[PDB]
């Protein structure tokens, strides 16, 4: 099982300036619940975004994709191809934009948080992958985050 999990603005933006232009504690807790215990696979730029104290993310096999043969990620495995990362019953691809696009052909689940923020797409933004007709989606109800932004959870599945 390969799943993708991400949070996006309604525009599709997932990252900007190497970080994220929001933070919803409820979305982080949801991310923790879904990924805990499993393999998480991330691009090197997303590893760089992690604060030193949650590097590695605890209780998970942290895998970092890089073309740098000597890149060092203390507490993670660095691999040079996505296929090397897929050796566990449940693998969660946690981004960013480049790695979501690379992993989508392997994926059967997407757990999406839509953040009700009006954020036009700018050059250099990382974007969510586009999900074609093979993806069956189910939406949850809109929820208020204590951050003040509304959000809702989408669960996409395909065989
Ligand atoms: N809102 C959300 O849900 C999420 C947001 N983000 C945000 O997204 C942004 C980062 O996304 P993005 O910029 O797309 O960078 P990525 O996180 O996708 O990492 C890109 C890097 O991954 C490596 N990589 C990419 N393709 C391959 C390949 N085929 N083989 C080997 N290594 C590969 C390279 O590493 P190297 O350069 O070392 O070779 C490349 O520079 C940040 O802003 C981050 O905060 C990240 C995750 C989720
Ligand atoms: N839906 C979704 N939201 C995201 O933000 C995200 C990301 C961004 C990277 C990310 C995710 C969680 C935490 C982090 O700190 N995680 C902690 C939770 C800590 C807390 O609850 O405050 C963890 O242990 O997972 C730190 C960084 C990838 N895929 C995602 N998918
Ligand atoms: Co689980």
């Amino acid at each position: 099982m390969v799943g993708l999990i991400w949070a996006q603005a309604t525009s599709g933006v997932i990252g900007r300036g190497g970080d994220i232009p929001w933070r919803l504690p409820e979305d982080q807790a949801h991310f923790r619940e879904i990924t805990m215990g499993h393999t998480i696979v991330m691009g090197r730029r997303t590893w760089d975004s992690l604060p030193a104290k949650v590097r590695p993310l605890p209780g998970r096999r942290n895998v970092v994709l890089s073309r740098q043969a000597d890149f060092m990620a203390s507490g993670a495995e660095v691999v040079g191809s996505l296929e090397e990362a897929l050796t566990s019953p449940e693998t969660w691809v946690i981004g960013g934009g480049q790695v979501y696009a690379l992993a989508l052909p392997y994926a059967t689940r997407c757990e999406v948080t839509e953040v009700d923020i009006g954020l036009p797409r700018e050059a250099g933004d990382a974007l969510a992958p586009v999900l074609d007709e093979t993806w069956r989606g189910e939406t949850g109800e809109w929820r208020f985050s204590r951050s003040g932004l509304r959000y809702r959870l989408y669960s996409y599945h395909r065989s």
